[PDB]
């Protein structure tokens, strides 16, 4: 056991119930709005938050969802064709029972996504996050987190360093750890790069820009490229392999410029056999439909929604249309936004703002307006993919680096994970949420210093203390970092700087797989069999290092801090 | 050209005349200090500081200018000039002969005197007091860093402009040396603590109460490994720390013979030798009688081989890789006893107590001294002290190697010494800092004053006081350079001018410093360095050297206007 | 004569020219969008800035600031620029601090307390004590004692003494001018309650009365971009930090700006990270002001109470208090009879020439510093035009 730091009296929360109430019943109603579009898109949300959410929930809510892998390329052994019929209506695309006119088409009943709903649900939350007396409350118990951490640490850190001095094989360095957010393309030497750009330039006679790079992928046949890409990776990949306990999300790029760009991707992956058991991909939709339209590259924003949505669809009903992205997407795990999060936003997306097949015009769509449609789009893909047996997928996008602040209401509802969320720092309700809902936040401390926040200023810290799921990755491998060993040193930065525990440090390494897309196989050996069950019975030192005691802290904490707001929306 | 940041009118010193003229003649009668010391210790003083000073003086200044060991035949080394050595009031005494013969007179070495070294000290010693001049250097400091914040915010695009016209270099194609790296710190404590196949006090004993053959044939390869690690690197060198620790003569001939057999050696490291400050702890053992025995097991091996080369065979090779000393312990014990002519000497110290940080310090100096001018009669090679000062503790720390050491390693007590600080800079002394060790332990990372020293225009180098501990990476001085470029915010100028001053803070050859920085390195400003080969503008030596060069003008005027 | 800092050579600016006139275009294209809103509203522009502005010789308007105010690459050079005044700063009084202070002791006649100061931003309705509620005779103390105060003066707002002068306050949900006051937190959903752009707008041209606002204490960051074109001096100010141009402006433009630092604790910003000392440094117009006389003040003189926890805090000299002081008083809206008396018959003279220590308690030297520094800026602004 430890020191448990007991809060004795009647304002055990700090203020007057008729303070606690008004902005308990705001969160249990967040919660819940979380917790219906994390159902409808197959998405996971925290089983504690839930396990405390049907006391006062109407409505039951539950979680009900060798050989080189791409090596055997044969489309007679996959799955066979269903003839559904896929067609995008108002954005979200439908699937129907027959493909064909020769036969009669009828509407396959998915929960189809409702725009007038998810505008009156994002008006609520867009409410409570300008709520004085709402506002008021989560920050402080926003800061009694933090000061409960303190106590914990001061009264039981030596408790923990104790455990972790008994199992002693397993340590930091043998700990396992996945890069949680690291761009790709990044992962190529600049230098080297130019070198074998400028010889291509006289193979076809026979500083390089992200932008350069898109239009290759989209404008070539990737038998270049996609051979410099695959070494570059498959040395990550093998790099990654014999550092056993460090693994990574890559995120590789689908722009919806073309409905190639898909059957291009897969390819590269099959003809170059990249794949690593370290390795997992995201694939990220730059948010570039300004750029192509004014270059008269896509007429309607729906042509990106369906050159991005589509050719996932047709591989979910016949694999062998597409049969590398049948084999390509049981890696791939979901999907990112990428863009920079400081550009303004002239327009709100409402239900008075163009459909996708409306929206004709140069003005690049909002942040939501990118987003929603990628979580219809997704959720109605995993649906029909469970149902076949198939690889569900998630919603992780670069969500808080800058920007507004309201660019995380959206991804409160629609995204499982986050990435940076430095503006929670300056958002008490969303945090307060964020933490309840156990948000998984992947920061990189070191990228934000040089382009946004201070290493001084990142909240990173106080998010770890708090009790929000964090974890740290390397946004560019190359380009913040000098070492050969980018996510070490990502670690190593924060434990100083910040003086980190050991027991901290784990902590983070714990938290970088429980929010990656990883096999629930590989899940068990890396973290023990049991790292499906919530709290200390889920926590084996000898695979993590992490003490019980920091275990049962955090659940408790969270499960005590569940009940202060549910237990008041029971006493009105 | 840079955009050049001038002063006008008279009191450009920013304080009254009287000010400056008190200020200037004490910091010239500390600097005259240090040049003496240097000289006869046959060490390193600044150039330009060296030229301010010679026209304030009435006499002329005396700073001016396959395998080693795979055969070790003493036939052919040098032949034994027969002389005689004894320690006389702690110093080494080299005398004409050591058999009966006409006279065995003294040789007239430059013997140190201890009165006027106690003299000196208290001059200084109430000079880091004084009020009026604290305040003086203290805003001449902030000056040097305005200067530069002009510098960056007028010339940062102009530097970096030229950083890119030679693409050739980058921070990864420049030669980096880590400064301040404990050799006994590159072992594993989990391989080391299996080695056994059953802290520091432990190891001591492995290497003076045995052969040390299981040891050094470990110790080797766990050291022999990182010279290899750092030459296929072939841009980061390594100046790694021995311990001879006083308590045995044979010491000396253990170390060189384990470097000879297991041949550690690369032409990236450089040895030098710490001597650990645990008298009172061997005292209080009854392995030495008294503290001169600890200087006679550290220097008479040492004098031995300078006079008779195949009397020590290994370390007449051993030697030719050792740079110089170094002092280690706890700079955060509480020192009870000062270091003056009421003091014990090295024969008289019997008590269980230890001598004080100065009292280590001198006597090292002074042996130092005398071997480095029999040394450079014989054509061998000189020697250097480089302490570990300005951890913790007690300010008076800096004073004793401000007048001693050619370089310091940590330093972060300068911070609280305006004089010393200000005298560091004018006397262009050595840093070798350590901030994520210091983090750990004494001072936190952003309140560590690199910034500020390297900002004002101090030598200040970056290096891994522990290689394996402290950084999670196995590229240390890089994951050094990263938490420091990063946390402070720092440029390529500012990256490559600490990688620059690595190097001309090292003991590195002349010929292999000529490949590495240029042919022209030694000559003093802009025109010793090549942009192709350091990849620091010129724009950014230019301040560099200006900014140093007018600050000693404003000294040097206020003294001659007298 | 005082210790100068010459720079000399070529980008003297920092910059390349490309960048510098990229920026020196848009930055003399908007100071000339105020002037003429100035002419036309009847309210006061800077005469530097009119002078070399001439050399040169609404929505839409808007459209082009906030253009400028995003422009990132314009936005690097106005930050560049504000660095170095605040650095300037620090070598003139690292090399000037000794002298001056002895120029200040050379006539011992002015001290702080001789020295006349203007409280720009106190609200009538908090002169009041809520105990004692639970009009006139307030104010008629207030009055009475300002009246005790021979050298105290202040500029009150209602929603003769001839200390006190009043503007009226108009909510956005004898006399002098108006001012917009409302919690400037609230956010706003429609681009023009009516938005902040919008009062402005109207209450603009009216016109005699000036609009002094209550602009930069929070919310949006383009309300600065309306005083900047509808306003002569402004309140809190707080915004400016976050925005490297409009600082760059408000500084070129010599815009005054009343801050109330130890208000700004209670609620809006921390005293640490209040930027009036960065912007005393860098030159802008500052004064120091009471929002509420007895909320934060523990004392029975505030206005003395807000100059004191500024000066401890920050660490700021007898000049510094003094050139906050002789800057209340001339962005005060008062005659050029009353500072004729209290400023001096001179003080319509621009630098060194309109001041006169023995009233104001500042040196010649400081002001040399701040009227020679804010000349060679805008002769970068403006020279690098001319020569296109
Ligand atoms: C855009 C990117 C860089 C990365 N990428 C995806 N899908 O993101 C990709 C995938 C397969 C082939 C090429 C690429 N390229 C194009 C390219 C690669 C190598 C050299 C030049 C250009
Ligand atoms: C003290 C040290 C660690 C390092 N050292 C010097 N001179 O500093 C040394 C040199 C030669 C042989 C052994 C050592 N050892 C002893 C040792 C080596 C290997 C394993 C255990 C103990
Ligand atoms: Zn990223
Ligand atoms: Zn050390
Ligand atoms: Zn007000």
């Amino acid at each position: 056991e430890f020191q448990r730091v007991t809060i004795s009296g009647e304002e055990k929360c700090g203020v007057p119930f008729t303070d606690l109430l008004d902005a308990a019943k705001s969160v249990v109603r967040a919660l819940f709005i979380r917790e219906k579009y994390m159902a409808l898109s197959l998405q996971s949300f925290c089983p504690t938050t839930r396990r405390y959410l049907q006391q006062l929930a109407e409505k039951p809510l539950e979680t009900r969802t060798e050989q080189h892998p791409y090596e055997h390329c044969e489309p007679s052994t996959m799955p066979g064709d269903l003839g559904l019929g896929l067609r995008m209506v108002r954005g979200v695309v439908h699937v129907y029972t027959r493909r064909e006119p020769d036969e009669h088409c009828s509407e396959v009943e998915l929960p189809y996504p409702d725009l007038q709903e998810f505008v009156a649900d994002v008006n609520v939350l867009m409410a409570l996050i300008i709520n004085g007396p709402i506002k008021s409350f989560c920050y402080r118990r926003l800061q009694y987190l933090s000061s409960k951490f303190q106590m914990h640490v001061l009264l039981n850190e030596m408790k923990e360093l104790a455990a972790q001095k008994k199992v002693p094989h397993r340590d930091f360095y043998n700990i396992r750890k996945v890069d949680t957010h690291i761009h790709a393309s990044s992962c190529m030497n600049q230098k080297h790069l130019l070198r074998f750009i400028k010889r291509a330039m006289k193979r076809h006679l026979e500083p390089i820009g992200e932008s350069v790079l898109r239009e290759i992928f989209i404008k070539t046949d990737n038998r270049v490229s996609g051979k410099y890409f695959a070494h570059i990776i498959k040395e990550v990949m093998s790099d990654l392999e014999e550092s056993k306990y460090q693994n990574a999300e890559l995120r590789l790029s689908i722009y919806g410029r073309s409905r190639d760009e898909w059957d291009k991707l897969a390819r590269w992956a099959v003809m170059h056999r990249v794949h690593s058991p370290n390795v997992r991909w995201l694939v990220q939709v730059p948010r570039l439909f300004d750029v192509y339209r004014t270059k008269g590259q896509l007429a309607n924003f729906q042509e990106m929604l369906e050159n991005i949505f589509l050719p996932l669809f047709e591989a979910t009903v016949h694999p062998a249309s597409h049969p590398e992205l049948h084999l390509f997407l049981e890696h791939v795990d979901g999907f990112d936004s990428v863009d920079d999060e400081s550009k303004p936003e002239n327009h709100v997306f409402n239900l008075e703002s163009p459909l996708p097949e409306a929206w004709v015009e140069e003005d690049n769509p909002p942040y939501a307006y990118y987003l929603y449609y990628t979580f219809a789009n997704m959720a109605m893909l995993n649906h029909l993919r469970r149902q076949r047996g198939f690889h569900t997928f998630v919603l992780r996008p670069h969500c808080g680096e800058a920007g507004p602040i309201h660019h995380l209401v959206s991804a409160f509802m629609l995204a499982e994970n986050i990435s940076h969320g430095l503006l929670l720092r300056k958002a008490p309700v969303l945090q307060y949420l964020y933490y309840l809902a156990q948000i998984g936040i992947a920061m990189s401390p070191l990228s934000n210093n040089s382009l946004f926040l201070s290493y001084h200023r990142n909240p990173l810290p106080e998010y770890l203390s708090r009790g929000l799921m964090v974890s740290l990755s390397t946004d560019d491998p190359l380009q913040f970092h000098f070492t050969k060993e980018p996510l070490m040193e990502e670690y190593s930065i924060a434990t100083q700087v910040w003086k980190l525990s050991s027991c901290d440090m784990c902590e983070l390494a714990r938290n970088s797989v429980l929010m990656s897309g990883f096999s629930h196989k590989v899940k068990s050996h890396w973290l023990g069999p049991n790292y499906t069950k919530e709290g200390p019975e889920g926590n084996d030192i000898r695979r993590t290092n992490v003490p019980d005691i920091r275990v049962g802290y955090r659940y408790e904490t969270l499960c005590q801090e569940l009940a202060l707001i549910t237990q008041a929306v029971q006493s009105e």
